[PDB]
Order: structure tokens, then C-alpha cells, then sequence
């Protein structure tokens, strides 16, 4: 049970989104939330799902990862609204739809260091500014993808990234441990939602899952959400620098 | 919320056994547990560590699983006096002790087989036993150490033994993940136990932890019991085939 | 590489298409004497007559049943004083009873799961501590695994547990032996058609998985094998232990 | 190996203790021709001067800053002009600033976080596209990483990060490029004493640990790093890509 606690989830764009699987989990544990958004279309979205939920305040900042001003100012500005939290769902990730198809090796700088400034150096960022309202420690998780441990075909740019967040989480977990601050990943298997939309073949990875994987079907967002709850509650203490795949076991075969 | 859930635990020695750390954990959140024994005199222990939970009923068990017809036989009455279970704890291991220290390279075939046979194999024909009593499926954690993954000083013929574990546990994941049976190991960090007294340069090792894991602490027998009721309950339910390492974030640094 | 003046012995030929055959081939092509153990006559009588394929003075074959450890002992011990000192040791040695090749992990028998562990596994355990007694200045084991002891594979089952148990056993072997300089590595080989491939269930599916996925888009072969064994049984590997090199056409790197 | 008639390009060489010179070292005894890219004039200096213990009859001496693409892109392009086609190249090159290297990994700035994967990661892939050309019949591309990559191990910080996304390059880019039969590895190098490292943190107790700890129980040199990417740039290691070569003593194996 989640009661008197308080967590930031980041990167809700609407209803198919990880993070809102997130949120519902959180929220039916009794959770206080606070929502991070980019784009004007997600803040309008969080606020109809917001009725979805029990959370009898919205609490909505906008901030772009990009910009370490709004990363440093919107949780400032949470800290003074809500007080200190207790961890961080980093649901964010984007790469320019060409680097997620055809060949890896034609990626251009500008498309490989935006990938890794949004999917992978905002979580050092977010970390780093979450850390001052949590003094008495706290929990912090990041969403990865199988193809940052292994190439998988069309990822591409975003394989690069995941493998520099995956990295990331445990070089945070090292720093961040001795203020009793936890710091792990939750590598969810394919979902259809907005972003998968970018991922060349994504219809050919899901069919892949229900096909080979061990529990023969695809998981989906709450499944997720189970996940992130014992990540950021006190059940996973013992618990960082580790990487779960909630993917039906598809991690362990070949 | 483990209520009308039955586990059975299998591997209790005395108040400081890993699998007693997860008695208490699932205990206190409800679940019906079933225990499992080798010896008599873990079973007068046993029974006397019972008045510590809020069972009922002191649902006990010999089962050596060095012997397949009491491995069968004990299942068969387990669902004779319970009915169908929801999974299983296994916590279970042993080496001869001299295969603990010194130079790997003198284990003898003996002492090689004794290990894989207890260690590994038990996890196998306990699986296929166990099944029988989850037709809706269920969930099955074993206990595994960073010996399986890495060679770590005197641990020995009990790493290959828990590589073998590791393994074993993907294999079962994959045949039985179609019967909604999932299948996990928790990696515990080092802690203090009867079994523990028989590893070399075992205090050497705890000390070791506290220094350099990132949580820079040791864990205890209650977080691993956290870890095993996430594994065993509907939160871990796209989770299998997985090895989750409560260990204050030791496998993720060097 | 230039193997001039060093001696392996290499276990496990069965016949011309055996893994170990491929490890032969290459060391015999550059310039190093040759050791060979068998278990059964049938593959002595292969090695003989395989032997006149190869460059080798003389024929130095041993009866070695890796089952026993009399076998295994006497069997060094003789190589010893037959070639003297070697340089290394290439095991090549695997087996599980057919039942437990296919079908369900699950029902895996416990005497078929002891016998796949200890003819794949310990055999390299005891082979190493023989081995040790004739590499006075050092010198490097390697043996042969499979991707499926790293992942769950349909149908490979007792092996792969029995691989993931001879993984660990090189990086505990090499902790143990590194002082005395002797270095221990695993080549994870491809699917390679074999003698023993014909008990792995799918097989054939296998081989064609990896010609459609992998990022070779070929299949390996055994010479190919025979090359990365003769990087790891020369000085050219000198700082390289407890290390596993996939030849598999990259698959091990893709999911 | 054999290398004669083989063309290399080597990127990084600095001064004496490079690890790129290491590689070069054994490369050139062994028959190929050389090439060598350099960012900084007094690099040239110092390949100048070591050229000449090399049996290079011709320095062939690029200037490339991997920051930017027409540099990469008309240094390979002049290359093919003044050799013709390659067999492979070794990728030695990293960079991060001290001021992020020598702070608390959370408190890393984000320009200096996009430095080290800008020049450390992305360089070898655009090195890879444009080697590529150059190599119309296959090759192989070796890059530099070091367990840090797969570990958080003190101090390391932003470069770990850097050394992850290199090795996910390695697997992505091997699997690109495998159909065009140039295949892709790293080798894990453990620590040696190198101008950059003079800006790890701690790197005199790294040094010992390795002593202490690793089951050969002493430090690599530039020469191990060398003999390793001989097998990988060659014939020797066909059928291996996408691979991370652990050239560390066999510590990475152990815990
Ligand atoms: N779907 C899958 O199968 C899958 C599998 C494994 C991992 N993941 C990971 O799960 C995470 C969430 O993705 P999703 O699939 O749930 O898709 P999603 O609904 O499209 O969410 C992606 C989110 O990232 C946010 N974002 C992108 N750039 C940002 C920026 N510069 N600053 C702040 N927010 C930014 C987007 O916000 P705006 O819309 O406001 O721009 C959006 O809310 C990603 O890390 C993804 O890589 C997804
Ligand atoms: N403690 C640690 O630091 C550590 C760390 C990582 C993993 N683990 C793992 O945790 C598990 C539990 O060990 P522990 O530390 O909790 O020690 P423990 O309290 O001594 O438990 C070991 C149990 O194994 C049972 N056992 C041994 N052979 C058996 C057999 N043939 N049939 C049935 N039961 C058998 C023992 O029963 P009897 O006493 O009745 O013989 C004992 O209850 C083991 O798998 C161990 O390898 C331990
Ligand atoms: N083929 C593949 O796709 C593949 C892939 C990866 C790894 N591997 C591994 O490569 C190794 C060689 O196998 P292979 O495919 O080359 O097949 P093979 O030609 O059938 O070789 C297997 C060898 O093991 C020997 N052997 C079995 N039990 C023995 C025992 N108790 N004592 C002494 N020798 C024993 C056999 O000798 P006898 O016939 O005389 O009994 C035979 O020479 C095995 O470890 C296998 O697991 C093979
Ligand atoms: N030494 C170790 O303990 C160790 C261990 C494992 C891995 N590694 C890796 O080995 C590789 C070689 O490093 P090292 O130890 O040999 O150090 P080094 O002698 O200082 O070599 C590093 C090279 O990187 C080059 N470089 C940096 N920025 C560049 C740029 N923008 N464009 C072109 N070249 C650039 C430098 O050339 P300029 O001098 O012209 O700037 C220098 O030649 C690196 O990837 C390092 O991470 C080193
Ligand atoms: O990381 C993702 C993996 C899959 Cl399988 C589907 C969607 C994913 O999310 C993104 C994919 C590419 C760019 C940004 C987010
Ligand atoms: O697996 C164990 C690891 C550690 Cl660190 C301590 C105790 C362990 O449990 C056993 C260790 C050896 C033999 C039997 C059980
Ligand atoms: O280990 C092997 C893997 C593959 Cl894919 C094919 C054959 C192999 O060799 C053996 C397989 C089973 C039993 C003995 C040896
Ligand atoms: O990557 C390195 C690892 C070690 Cl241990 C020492 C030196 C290394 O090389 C660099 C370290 C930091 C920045 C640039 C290169
Ligand atoms: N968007 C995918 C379609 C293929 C699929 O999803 O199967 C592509 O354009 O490659
Ligand atoms: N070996 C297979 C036959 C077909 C195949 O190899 O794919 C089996 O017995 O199942
Ligand atoms: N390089 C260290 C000094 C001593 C060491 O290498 O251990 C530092 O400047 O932080």
C-alpha cells in the first residue's frame, strides 16, 4: 500500500501510454501522483484521464527534457507544491522515425545525440534535481526496451540509447545508493502505443512475443505498472541497479 | 495481498534460513503456507518456528529431494490435505564442505554431482511435481548467488551448481510458461546462516558488500522474503524466466 | 600463428565432421604435434584412418572415457610420458540420451540430467587437474559450448543446463588456474552438422534460423572453429581468460 | 597470423602508450600496410617518430577529428585515393572532459555527457559507413572498450555510459553490415597506463586490483591489445562478430 506517499510520473502522451498503465497501478495503491508533460495535446490528454483516477488534485508540470531550466524549475516548482516525494517513473524516450528502420549505419549525429539527450541523459538530469525532495531516500525507474542488450532489427538509434540508459541506471544506482536512493529498469516488452508507431516491423515483434516468447501472449501496460509499484515501494528495498523484464520471459530465450 | 493463496516453502533450517524470511513476509500478508523439511531435526525447530506465524494448521513435510518417490509422493499428499497450490519456494542447496574452499580444480565427480543433483535438479523435478497441483497456474522462485554468474573466491563447485540453477530456471520457464506457470530465481546477497558457516571466507565476503554495493548494507532474510512475494503474487505476472539480485546493487558494479 | 614445437591434445574426434576434426585440421596446418583421445573404438578407427588427411609423424591416440576417473588420470599420465610436456588441451566432449533432447525440459529424468552434467561439464573439471600436471610453465585449456546454456532453446533442454555448468566451470577453473598460468576459455560454436547435432530435436531448423537472422546470414563450419581455438591455444590470446567467444555468424548478439 | 597484402586504418594513436600503437606494433611485424589517423598536430609529431620503429616503408598520415563528418568523410575518401581498398580498421579513440569525468556521475552537465557519446560512441559509426566504402569485398572493424561499459565501476562516470552505447554500436553495426561481410567487435581492454588515462580517477588502485584480483594476477600491456585485434581483424576470427573480447586478465569473469 502506497498511501501518504508521492511519486512523479513522467511521460504520459495518452491512454496507451507505459506511464498511464503506471499511473493506474499507483493511483488504485492509494498514491499521491504528479505528471510531467512535453506537448500541449498530453497535458489536455492527462487531463481527461485524470478522471479515470482518484487523485482528488491535478497536479500537471510541463517540462521538456531537453532543457535543463525546465527540468530544474518544474521540480522546484513540484517540491514547493506538493513537498518531498518518493520516487520517479521516467517513461521519455524519442528518436526522428528514420532512425528506427532501414540502416543503422546511415544514422546521422544530430539523430544519434537527440536520441540519447532525450532517452537517456534526462534520467541523469531528473535524477539529479528528484534527488533534493527526496532527503530520506527514495526510488527511481526508467523504462528500457530489449533492444539496448541486444541488436534487434529496426531499432536501431533507439538500441544505442536504451544501452546508455540501461548503463546510465547503474552508474546513478552507484552514485545515488549511498543516499538511500534506489535507481533500477523495467525492460517492458512490445506494447502498441503512440512511440511504437516509429519502431519499423513493430507488428512482426509482437507476433514474435506471442510466438516464441515463454507465456505466449503479449504483456501490457499495467503489467508494467505491477512491476514499477514493487520497484517503488519499500516490497523491492534490497533492490538496485537491476533491469526487469516484464516481456513473458522473451529475455531469457533465443 | 496473498489471502486464499497457498505456498509451499521448502527449506527451512531454523530462525535464520532465507526461506523463514520469506515464511514471515507471506505470512504476514495473508498466504496459507505449506512447509517442507530434510531432516528430523529441522522439523522439532521447524514446528517450534511456527508459533512465530499465524498459521492455523503446521502443514509439514519430509521431502529429501535427493529422492524422487518422497519429492512425488510429498506433492501427492500436499494436495491430498490442501488442494491446489499457487507456487513454490525452493531454498534449498548443499556442497560437502571441503568443495567450499581451496582449489576448484580438485572438486571430485562425487562432490560435483552431489551439488548439481540438490542444488539444480532439484528445481526440475520439483517443477514437474508442483504442477500438478497449479492447473490455473502459478509461480515458482528458486534462490540463486552471484557465484552462478561470476567466479567468486571458494564458492567453487557451488557456483557451477547455481549456474546450472540459473539455467534451469529458463529452461523451466520456457516448457512450462504455456501452463501460465512462471518461473524466477531471487539472487540473494550474502547472508548470515547455518549453510553460510560451510563457505570460505564467508565474513570476508559480507564485509565486502557493505563497502562497495552501492546500498552500502547488507540485505537481510525479510528482503529477499519481499522480492519472493512479488515473484509469487499477480505483480511479477509478465515476469518469468527472470534472476532479480537483492543485493544492495553488488551484481551491477566492478 | 606459428604452433612449431607445442603439443595438444585434442578430445573428442568421432569422425570427419566432428568439431574437434575442424581444431585438428587447423593446428596440424601450423606446424603443431598432435594428441588424440577417444572413447569409443568405432573413433579410433575414424582418427586412424583420418590421420593420414593430416601432417602428423605419428599417431598418439588414447583410449579416455571421461566417465572415469582412472581413465582420465592414466590416460594424462601415459600422454605424458609418450610426448612429454603440452601447451594445452582442446575438449570437445558432450552427451545426453536422446530422450532428453526434445519434448519437455520438465520431465527430464534425474539419472539423464546427472549423465549429461557429468560427461559435458565435470569431465573438464578432472581433465583440467590431470592436464595441469604436464603445463609446468603454463599453458591453455578451451572447450566447446553452445549459445543454449546462456538461453532457454526449444529442445536442447538437459544440455543447456549441462552448458551453462560448463560456462561457469571455465571462469572457475580460470580463477583457479590463472596463478599457475594456465588460461581456460569456451568457444560457443554455431550449429554445425554433426554427429551428435542428429539428437538435437529441430535441428535442422536451427541451421536455418541462423542463415536467415543472424548477421553473417551463413552458417559457421568446424575449420572456422578451429581458427578461434587456435587464437585461444597460442600466445596470440595471452590476457584473454575465463572468456566464452561466440563463432555463430553473430547470432548470439541479435534477438 | 599472415598478414601481407592486408591495408589497416589505425585511429588514435597519441604517443608510445597508446594502445592504438600496440596495435600497430603487431600489425606491422606482421606484414600489413598501415595507415594512421590523428587529431591533434602533436600526435602527427609522435607517429612521425614512431614510424620509424616500424617496418612502414610510407607513413600514411590522415588528419581526422571524428567530431566532425566532412573530416571523416574526406579522410576515408583520401585514404582510398592513396592505398585503395582496406581490410579493416581499429578504432582507438575516446574522450571525455575532466571537470564531468572527476565529479559525481548525477551531477554530469549535459554537454559533457553528449561529448564523450559524440566522439567515445557515434564516431564509429559514422567511421563505419564511410570505412565501408572502402571495403567492397568485406573487412573488419575492431573498436576499444573497457568493462565499464557493462559495469558502474567507480569514477569511470560519463565514459561507462559512452563505453555502453559503444558496445550496443559494435551489435548494431555488426548486424547492419554482416550482409556486406564486414564484421564488427570490441575488444575490452583492461587498464594500462595511457595519457588518457591520467584522467580516471583512482586508476593507480584499478591497476593493483587487477594485480590482486584477475586470475592471471598482473596488468595487460598494449601488445596483448595488439595480438587480440590481429585475430580479430583477420581470417583467424571468421564467423566472430558483433563479439566483446575481453583482454583483461580474466577479470571481467570474476566477482
Ligand atoms: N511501447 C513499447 O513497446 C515500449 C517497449 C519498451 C520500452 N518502451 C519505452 O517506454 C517509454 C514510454 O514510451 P511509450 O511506448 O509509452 O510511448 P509514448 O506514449 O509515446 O510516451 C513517450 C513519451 O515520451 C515523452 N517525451 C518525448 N520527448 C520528450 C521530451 N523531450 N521531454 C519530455 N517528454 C518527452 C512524450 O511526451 P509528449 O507526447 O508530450 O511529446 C511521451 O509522453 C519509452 O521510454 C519507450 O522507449 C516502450
Ligand atoms: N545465505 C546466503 O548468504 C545465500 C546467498 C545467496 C543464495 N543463497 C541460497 O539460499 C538457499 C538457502 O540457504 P540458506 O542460506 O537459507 O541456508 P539454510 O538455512 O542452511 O537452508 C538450506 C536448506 O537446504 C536444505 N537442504 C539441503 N539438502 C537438502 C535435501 N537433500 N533435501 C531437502 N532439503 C535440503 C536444508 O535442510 P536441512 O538442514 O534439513 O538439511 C536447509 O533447510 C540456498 O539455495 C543457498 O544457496 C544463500
Ligand atoms: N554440432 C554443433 O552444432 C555444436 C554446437 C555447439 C557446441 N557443440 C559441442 O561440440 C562438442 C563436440 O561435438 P560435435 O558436434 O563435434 O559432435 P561429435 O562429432 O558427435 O563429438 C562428440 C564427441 O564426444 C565424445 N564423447 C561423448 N561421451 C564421451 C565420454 N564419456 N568420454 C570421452 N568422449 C566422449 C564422443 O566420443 P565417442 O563417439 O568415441 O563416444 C565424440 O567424439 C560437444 O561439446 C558439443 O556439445 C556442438
Ligand atoms: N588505457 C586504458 O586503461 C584503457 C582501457 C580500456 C579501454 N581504453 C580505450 O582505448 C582507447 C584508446 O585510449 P588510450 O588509453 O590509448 O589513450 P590515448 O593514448 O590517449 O588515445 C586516445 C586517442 O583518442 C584520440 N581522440 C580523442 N578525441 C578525438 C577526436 N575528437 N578525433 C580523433 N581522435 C580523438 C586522441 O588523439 P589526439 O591526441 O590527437 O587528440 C588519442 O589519440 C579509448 O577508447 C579508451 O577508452 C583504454
Ligand atoms: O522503445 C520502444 C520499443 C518498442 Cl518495441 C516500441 C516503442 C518504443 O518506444 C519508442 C521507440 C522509438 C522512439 C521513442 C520511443
Ligand atoms: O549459496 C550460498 C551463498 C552464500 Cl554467499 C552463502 C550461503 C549459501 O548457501 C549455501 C552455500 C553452500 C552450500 C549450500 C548452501
Ligand atoms: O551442443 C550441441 C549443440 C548443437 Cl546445436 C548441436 C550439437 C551439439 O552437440 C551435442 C548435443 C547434444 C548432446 C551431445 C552433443
Ligand atoms: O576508457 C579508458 C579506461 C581506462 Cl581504465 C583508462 C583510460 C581510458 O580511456 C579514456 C578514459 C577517459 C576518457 C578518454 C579515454
Ligand atoms: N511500420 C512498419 C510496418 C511493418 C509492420 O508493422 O509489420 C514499416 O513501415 O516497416
Ligand atoms: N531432428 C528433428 C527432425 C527435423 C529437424 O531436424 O528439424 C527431430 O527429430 O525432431
Ligand atoms: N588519479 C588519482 C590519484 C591517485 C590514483 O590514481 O589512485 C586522482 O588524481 O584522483
Amino acid at each position: 500500500n502506497l498511501e501518504n506517499k508521492t511519486y512523479v510520473i513522467m511521460g504520459i502522451a495518452n491512454k496507451r501510454s507505459i506511464a498511464f498503465g503506471v499511473a493506474k497501478v499507483l493511483d488504485q495503491l492509494g498514491a499521491k501522483l504528479v505528471f510531467t508533460y512535453r506537448k500541449e495535446r498530453s497535458r489536455k490528454e492527462l487531463e481527461k484521464l485524470l478522471e479515470q483516477l482518484n487523485q482528488p488534485e491535478a497536479h500537471l508540470y510541463q517540462i521538456d527534457v531537453q532543457s535543463d531550466e525546465e527540468v530544474i524549475n518544474g521540480f522546484e516548482q513540484i517540491g514547493k507544491d506538493v513537498g518531498n516525494i518518493d520516487g520517479v517513473y521516467h517513461s521519455i524516450a524519442f528518436a526522428n522515425m528514420e532512425d528506427l528502420r532501414g540502416r543503422f549505419s546511415e544514422t546521422s549525429r544530430e539523430g544519434f545525440l537527440l536520441a540519447q539527450d532525450i532517452s537517456s541523459y534526462s534520467l541523469t538530469i531528473v535524477a539529479h534535481e528528484a534527488k533534493k525532495l527526496m532527503p530520506e531516500g527514495g526510488s527511481i525507474v526508467a523504462t528500457t526496451y530489449l533492444g539496448g542488450e541486444f541488436a534487434v532489427q529496426n531499432y536501431n538509434v533507439m538500441g544505442v540509447a536504451k544501452a546508455s540508459l540501461e548503463a546510465n541506471v547503474k552508474y546513478l544506482a552507484l552514485d545515488l545508493g549511498p543516499d538511500n536512493i534506489r535507481v533500477n529498469a523495467i525492460s517492458a516488452g512490445p506494447i502498441r502505443t503512440l512511440s511504437a508507431k516509429g519502431v519499423g516491423g513493430f507488428n512482426t515483434i509482437l507476433k514474435e512475443i506471442e510466438e516464441r516468447a515463454p507465456l505466449k501472449r503479449n504483456v501490457d501496460q499495467v503489467e508494467v505498472g505491477k512491476t514499477a509499484a514493487y520497484l517503488l515501494s519499500d516490497l523491492s528495498s534490497g533492490v538496485t541497479g537491476e533491469n526487469i523484464h516484464v516481456d513473458s520471459g522473451f529475455h531469457a530465450i533465443k
